[PDB]
């Protein structure tokens, strides 16, 4: 019942913003208290592992060199002292722009005949 609004020490409510000119980036909400460094981990089934970091003075980390047709899983964290914060993962495709690819069906059923 009684559910108040509060935020952890790390990034939460991770959402996938609209990519730009084929640019995939992460978006997290800064908790009451800002962290020092955010630990992000990008991985996928087959794709090479990617590791990076960003200063607490940042609320977004744009990832590049991502395979369009490939789901890259990122995991952001919050480095607060000798301890860590709650990790935040989200699924976002690196391909949200193409002609007659998403809207169209692009299906051509072949049904010839003979006799």
């Amino acid at each position: 019942g009684s559910s108040g609004s509060s935020g952890p020490d790390g990034p939460t409510q991770l959402r996938a913003l609209n990519l730009t000119e084929g640019f995939a980036v992460l978006h997290w909400k800064p908790p009451q208290n800002p962290v020092d460094t955010y630990d992000i981990q990008v991985t996928a089934p087959g794709a090479p592992p990617l590791q990076a970091e960003t200063p607490g003075s940042a609320v977004d980390y744009p990832l590049h060199d991502l395979v369009l047709h490939t789901n890259y899983t990122a995991t952001v964290r919050g480095l607060r002292g000798p301890n860590l914060t709650s990790p935040a993962s989200i699924t976002f495709t690196t391909g949200l722009e193409a002609p007659r690819d998403l809207e169209a069906k692009e299906v051509t059923p072949s049904g010839p005949s003979s006799g």
